[PDB]
Protein backbone atom coordinates (compact mmCIF):
# COMPACT_ATOMS: atom_id res chain seq x y z
CA UNK A 1 0.00 0.00 0.00
CA UNK A 2 1.10 3.61 -0.56
CA UNK A 3 -1.50 6.41 -0.51
CA UNK A 4 -0.90 9.88 0.94
CA UNK A 5 -2.69 13.22 1.43
CA UNK A 6 -0.34 16.13 2.26
CA UNK A 7 -1.93 18.81 4.40
CA UNK A 8 -0.74 22.24 5.56
CA UNK A 9 -1.78 23.84 8.80
CA UNK A 10 -1.07 27.28 10.23
CA UNK A 11 -0.08 28.25 13.76
CA UNK A 12 -1.51 31.79 13.78
CA UNK A 13 0.06 33.44 16.77
CA UNK A 14 -1.08 36.62 18.40
CA UNK A 15 -0.70 37.92 21.97
CA UNK A 16 0.36 34.53 23.28
CA UNK A 17 -2.67 32.87 21.69
CA UNK A 18 -3.24 30.46 18.85
CA UNK A 19 -6.15 30.42 16.39
CA UNK A 20 -8.33 27.34 16.23
CA UNK A 21 -11.46 26.60 14.14
CA UNK A 22 -14.40 24.34 14.92
CA UNK A 23 -15.04 21.80 12.16
CA UNK A 24 -18.55 21.81 10.60
CA UNK A 25 -21.22 19.59 12.20
CA UNK A 26 -17.19 19.60 16.18
CA UNK A 27 -13.47 19.10 16.75
CA UNK A 28 -11.13 22.08 16.96
CA UNK A 29 -8.48 22.13 14.22
CA UNK A 30 -5.70 24.44 13.05
CA UNK A 31 -6.70 26.28 9.88
CA UNK A 32 -5.27 25.16 6.54
CA UNK A 33 -5.97 22.36 4.11
CA UNK A 34 -4.79 20.10 1.33
CA UNK A 35 -1.82 20.79 -0.97
CA UNK A 36 -2.87 20.81 -4.63
CA UNK A 37 -0.50 19.45 -7.31
CA UNK A 38 1.54 22.36 -8.71
CA UNK A 39 1.56 24.40 -5.48
CA UNK A 40 4.36 24.85 -2.99
CA UNK A 41 3.31 24.06 0.60
CA UNK A 42 3.59 27.78 1.47
CA UNK A 43 1.36 28.62 -1.54
CA UNK A 44 -1.22 26.03 -0.48
CA UNK A 45 -1.29 27.46 3.03
CA UNK A 46 -1.59 31.12 2.02
CA UNK A 47 -4.42 30.02 -0.29
CA UNK A 48 -6.26 27.99 2.40
CA UNK A 49 -5.92 30.72 5.03
CA UNK A 50 -7.36 33.14 2.45
CA UNK A 51 -10.20 30.70 1.63
CA UNK A 52 -11.05 29.70 5.23
CA UNK A 53 -10.29 32.96 6.99
CA UNK A 54 -10.20 35.72 4.31
CA UNK A 55 -6.76 36.95 5.36
CA UNK A 56 -3.59 37.46 3.37
CA UNK A 57 -0.99 35.64 5.39
CA UNK A 58 2.77 35.69 5.30
CA UNK A 59 3.74 32.01 5.73
CA UNK A 60 6.57 31.90 8.26
CA UNK A 61 8.83 29.18 9.63
CA UNK A 62 8.18 25.51 8.96
CA UNK A 63 7.88 24.15 12.47
CA UNK A 64 6.87 20.47 12.40
CA UNK A 65 5.78 17.62 10.18
CA UNK A 66 3.77 14.64 11.37
CA UNK A 67 2.28 11.55 9.75
CA UNK A 68 -0.96 9.81 10.80
CA UNK A 69 -2.94 6.92 9.31
CA UNK A 70 -6.63 6.71 8.53
CA UNK A 71 -6.23 3.00 7.69
CA UNK A 72 -6.50 3.13 3.89
CA UNK A 73 -4.83 6.56 3.55
CA UNK A 74 -1.71 8.26 4.92
CA UNK A 75 -1.91 11.87 6.09
CA UNK A 76 1.20 14.09 6.21
CA UNK A 77 0.65 17.39 8.07
CA UNK A 78 3.08 20.30 7.69
CA UNK A 79 2.79 22.97 10.41
CA UNK A 80 3.85 26.58 9.57
CA UNK A 81 4.02 29.53 11.95
CA UNK A 82 2.08 32.66 10.91
CA UNK A 83 3.06 35.87 12.68
CA UNK A 84 1.96 38.46 10.11
CA UNK A 85 -1.19 38.83 8.03
CA UNK A 86 -3.50 41.42 6.50
CA UNK A 87 -7.20 41.30 7.35
CA UNK A 88 -9.13 39.85 10.29
CA UNK A 89 -9.81 36.10 10.47
CA UNK A 90 -13.51 35.47 9.90
CA UNK A 91 -15.40 32.20 10.23
CA UNK A 92 -16.38 31.70 6.59
CA UNK A 93 -15.51 27.97 6.67
CA UNK A 94 -15.78 27.09 10.39
CA UNK A 95 -18.86 27.40 12.59
CA UNK A 96 -16.59 29.13 15.09
CA UNK A 97 -13.10 30.59 15.26
CA UNK A 98 -11.42 30.99 18.63
CA UNK A 99 -8.18 32.43 19.99
CA UNK A 100 -6.93 30.17 22.80
CA UNK A 101 -3.90 29.90 25.05
CA UNK A 102 -1.93 26.89 23.76
CA UNK A 103 -2.55 25.33 27.23
CA UNK A 104 -6.27 24.93 26.33
CA UNK A 105 -5.39 22.39 23.59
CA UNK A 106 -4.82 19.89 26.37
CA UNK A 107 -8.56 20.11 27.20
CA UNK A 108 -10.15 20.83 23.79
CA UNK A 109 -11.54 18.20 21.44
CA UNK A 110 -8.88 18.27 18.74
CA UNK A 111 -8.27 15.63 16.03
CA UNK A 112 -6.69 12.51 17.58
CA UNK A 113 -3.80 13.02 15.16
CA UNK A 114 -3.11 16.36 16.84
CA UNK A 115 -3.59 15.03 20.39
CA UNK A 116 -1.03 12.23 19.88
CA UNK A 117 1.62 14.83 18.95
CA UNK A 118 0.69 17.66 21.33
CA UNK A 119 4.10 17.41 23.01
CA UNK A 120 5.72 18.08 19.61
CA UNK A 121 3.30 20.98 19.02
CA UNK A 122 4.35 22.75 22.25
CA UNK A 123 8.04 22.19 21.45
CA UNK A 124 7.31 23.66 17.95
CA UNK A 125 5.85 26.77 19.61
CA UNK A 126 8.86 26.92 21.95
CA UNK A 127 6.66 26.13 24.96
CA UNK A 128 6.97 23.74 27.91
CA UNK A 129 4.26 21.19 28.84
CA UNK B 1 -6.20 15.59 -8.42
CA UNK B 2 -3.50 12.91 -8.80
CA UNK B 3 -1.27 11.16 -6.25
CA UNK B 4 1.41 12.24 -3.73
CA UNK B 5 4.73 10.60 -2.75
CA UNK B 6 6.35 11.79 0.54
CA UNK B 7 10.12 11.72 0.62
CA UNK B 8 12.71 12.62 3.26
CA UNK B 9 16.24 13.88 2.74
CA UNK B 10 19.03 14.73 5.17
CA UNK B 11 21.60 17.49 5.33
CA UNK B 12 24.80 16.00 6.77
CA UNK B 13 27.70 18.45 7.05
CA UNK B 14 31.51 18.11 7.21
CA UNK B 15 33.55 21.21 8.06
CA UNK B 16 31.05 23.37 6.16
CA UNK B 17 30.70 20.82 3.34
CA UNK B 18 27.56 18.75 2.72
CA UNK B 19 27.04 15.09 1.80
CA UNK B 20 25.70 14.23 -1.65
CA UNK B 21 25.38 10.79 -3.30
CA UNK B 22 25.40 9.95 -7.00
CA UNK B 23 22.53 7.79 -8.16
CA UNK B 24 23.61 4.22 -9.30
CA UNK B 25 24.11 3.08 -12.94
CA UNK B 26 20.62 1.70 -13.72
CA UNK B 27 18.78 4.28 -11.65
CA UNK B 28 16.04 6.59 -12.94
CA UNK B 29 18.48 9.43 -12.09
CA UNK B 30 21.69 7.49 -12.81
CA UNK B 31 24.76 9.76 -12.56
CA UNK B 32 23.00 12.70 -10.86
CA UNK B 33 23.77 13.97 -7.34
CA UNK B 34 21.26 14.17 -4.50
CA UNK B 35 21.01 14.39 -0.75
CA UNK B 36 20.62 10.95 0.89
CA UNK B 37 17.11 9.83 1.92
CA UNK B 38 14.09 8.05 0.46
CA UNK B 39 10.36 7.36 0.61
CA UNK B 40 8.34 7.43 3.83
CA UNK B 41 6.74 4.01 4.36
CA UNK B 42 3.24 3.58 5.76
CA UNK B 43 3.05 3.85 9.52
CA UNK B 44 6.35 5.63 10.01
CA UNK B 45 7.11 9.23 11.08
CA UNK B 46 9.32 11.25 8.69
CA UNK B 47 12.19 10.94 11.23
CA UNK B 48 11.79 7.15 11.35
CA UNK B 49 11.83 7.03 7.56
CA UNK B 50 14.99 9.16 7.35
CA UNK B 51 16.91 7.25 10.04
CA UNK B 52 16.06 4.01 8.22
CA UNK B 53 16.99 5.39 4.79
CA UNK B 54 20.34 6.75 6.06
CA UNK B 55 21.22 3.38 7.59
CA UNK B 56 20.22 1.57 4.40
CA UNK B 57 22.00 4.01 2.05
CA UNK B 58 25.02 5.09 4.10
CA UNK B 59 25.47 2.34 6.73
CA UNK B 60 25.22 4.93 9.53
CA UNK B 61 23.02 5.26 12.61
CA UNK B 62 21.87 8.87 12.56
CA UNK B 63 19.75 11.06 14.81
CA UNK B 64 17.28 13.17 12.85
CA UNK B 65 17.41 16.84 13.89
CA UNK B 66 15.37 19.90 12.92
CA UNK B 67 12.97 20.04 9.99
CA UNK B 68 14.41 22.76 7.73
CA UNK B 69 12.37 22.82 4.50
CA UNK B 70 9.47 21.27 2.59
CA UNK B 71 9.23 21.39 -1.20
CA UNK B 72 6.83 20.01 -3.81
CA UNK B 73 7.62 18.62 -7.28
CA UNK B 74 5.04 17.85 -9.95
CA UNK B 75 5.52 15.11 -12.54
CA UNK B 76 2.26 15.37 -14.43
CA UNK B 77 -0.51 14.12 -12.15
CA UNK B 78 1.93 12.84 -9.49
CA UNK B 79 3.25 15.13 -6.74
CA UNK B 80 6.45 14.65 -4.71
CA UNK B 81 6.64 16.19 -1.26
CA UNK B 82 10.25 16.37 0.09
CA UNK B 83 11.06 17.07 3.71
CA UNK B 84 14.65 18.12 4.42
CA UNK B 85 16.04 17.43 7.89
CA UNK B 86 19.26 18.65 9.47
CA UNK B 87 21.43 15.67 10.55
CA UNK B 88 23.94 16.80 13.20
CA UNK B 89 24.72 13.49 14.89
CA UNK B 90 25.48 10.01 13.62
CA UNK B 91 27.56 6.96 14.40
CA UNK B 92 29.90 5.66 11.70
CA UNK B 93 31.11 7.23 8.49
CA UNK B 94 28.88 7.24 5.38
CA UNK B 95 29.73 4.59 2.77
CA UNK B 96 28.35 4.12 -0.75
CA UNK B 97 25.95 1.19 -0.13
CA UNK B 98 23.35 2.46 -2.61
CA UNK B 99 24.91 5.35 -4.48
CA UNK B 100 27.63 4.91 -7.11
CA UNK B 101 29.73 7.37 -5.11
CA UNK B 102 29.57 9.77 -2.14
CA UNK B 103 31.22 13.20 -1.95
CA UNK B 104 31.37 16.03 0.58
CA UNK B 105 30.96 19.27 -1.37
CA UNK B 106 30.85 22.96 -0.60
CA UNK B 107 27.11 23.72 -0.66
CA UNK B 108 27.62 26.73 -2.97
CA UNK B 109 28.96 24.31 -5.60
CA UNK B 110 25.63 22.41 -5.67
CA UNK B 111 24.37 24.50 -8.65
CA UNK B 112 27.41 23.57 -10.81
CA UNK B 113 26.97 19.84 -10.13
CA UNK B 114 24.93 17.47 -12.26
CA UNK B 115 21.81 17.59 -10.07
CA UNK B 116 18.27 16.39 -10.95
CA UNK B 117 16.22 18.87 -12.99
CA UNK B 118 13.60 18.97 -10.21
CA UNK B 119 16.25 19.63 -7.53
CA UNK B 120 17.71 22.56 -9.49
CA UNK B 121 14.36 24.38 -9.47
CA UNK B 122 14.28 24.39 -5.63
CA UNK B 123 17.97 25.26 -5.18
CA UNK B 124 17.42 28.82 -3.89
CA UNK B 125 15.28 27.35 -1.07
CA UNK B 126 17.95 24.75 -0.26
CA UNK B 127 20.61 27.51 -0.02
CA UNK B 128 18.37 29.51 2.36
CA UNK B 129 17.81 26.43 4.56
CA UNK B 130 21.57 25.77 4.62
CA UNK B 131 22.21 29.39 5.70
CA UNK B 132 23.77 30.56 2.43
CA UNK B 133 23.55 33.54 0.02
CL1 LIG C 1 -5.57 20.61 12.58
HO1 LIG D 1 -10.08 25.28 1.12
HO1 LIG E 1 15.73 3.36 0.38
Amino acid sequence: KGHWIPVVAGFLRKDGKILVGQRPEGQWEFPGGKIENGETPEEALARELNEELGIEAEVGELKLACTHSYGDVGILILFYEILYWKGEPRAKHHMMLEWIHPEELKHRNIPEANRKILHKIYKALGLEW
